[PDB]
């Protein structure tokens, strides 16, 4: 109707996702002012819940809170870098929808790159490899059709014709 990604997940907890999500951030700034924890209450008007936009902000609004000396600003910069690293690893976890396990890197001819491409195809274990024919083994980068057929025949020998468990 409008054209935006609408999210309907929670039913009882996080009943608002605005007064509760922006209110549950104890696990974010766990060591932010690691000098003294009993300092003040976090300002909800800023939120500190983006981990990226807090890298650069004009200094006209970030001085209202009391007790901001040089070590505190340095700790803020260090935790900003830690936040950048946290979102970096989060995006690495989200973009890496491959999880190439030992079961996929043991097959001969399938290196780290070929295992990456196989996992990007949408297959992660052996029971599904042999259930697709040569007509599905195309689009592979650096892998012809006859080589695809030979490798799938070897896979069917190992898994299907072997009758192993």
């Amino acid at each position: 109707l409008s054209g935006w990604e609408l999210n309907v997940m929670t039913v009882d907890d996080l009943q608002a996702k605005h007064q509760a999500e922006a209110h549950a951030a104890i696990d974010t700034f766990t060591k932010y002012l690691d000098i003294d924890e009993d300092f003040a209450t976090v300002l909800v008007e800023e939120g500190f819940s983006t981990l990226e936009e807090l890298a650069y902000v004009p200094m006209k609004e970030l001085l209202e809170i009391e007790g901001l000396d040089e070590p505190t600003v340095e700790a803020l910069r260090e935790r900003a870098k830690n936040a950048l690293a946290t979102i970096a690893q989060a995006q690495e976890e989200s973009l890496g929808d491959n999880k190439p396990a030992d079961d996929l890197l043991n097959l001969e001819g399938v290196d780290r790159d070929l295992a990456f491409k196989l996992a990007a195809r949408g297959v992660c274990t052996l029971e599904d490899l042999a259930e697709q024919g040569i007509d599905d083994l195309a689009d592979i980068e650096g892998l012809t059709d006859e080589k695809a057929g030979a490798l799938i025949m070897a896979a069917r020998n190992i898994c299907w014709f072997g009758d192993e468990a």
